[PDB]
């Protein structure tokens, strides 16, 4: 399908596990590696991992081959790449920490809720 229709079937996805805080970000003029990216926050490994699994059980019944996942492991920040379009899912003290919706031009979610251990 179309760019930002990938897009919407990756959101929704998201949707259907109660992701929190889900972002769009249009890397467009920024990288060649994707157009569209998008970051939603987990509550736990538990419920990151299944919005990560969401994300791929349902770019697949519509027919778009994902790249392939990373840390979809530990559950802490889990990439799906599917090619123009990826999706980051990770917990809210590693959101805050890393921060990469700054990079391309996005303000993080408020969190103030703790992370002096988001290397552990």
């Amino acid at each position: 399908m179309e760019i930002q229709e990938i897009s919407k079937l990756a959101i929704e996805a998201l949707e259907d596990i109660k992701g929190k805080d889900i972002i769009e970000l249009d890397t467009s003029k920024l990288t060649s590696l994707f157009q569209r990216m998008i970051v939603a926050t987990g509550d736990s490994n538990r419920q990151v991992k299944a919005l990560a699994n969401s994300v791929q059980v349902k770019l697949k019944e519509a027919g778009v081959d994902i790249v392939g996942s990373e840390g979809h492991e530990s559950g802490e920040w889990v990439l799906v790449d599917a090619g123009d379009v990826v999706v980051h899912v990770m917990l809210p003290a590693v959101r805050d920490y890393y921060d990469i919706e700054a990079l391309w031009g996005g303000q993080k979610p408020s969190f103030a809720v703790g992370a002096a251990k988001p290397w552990s």
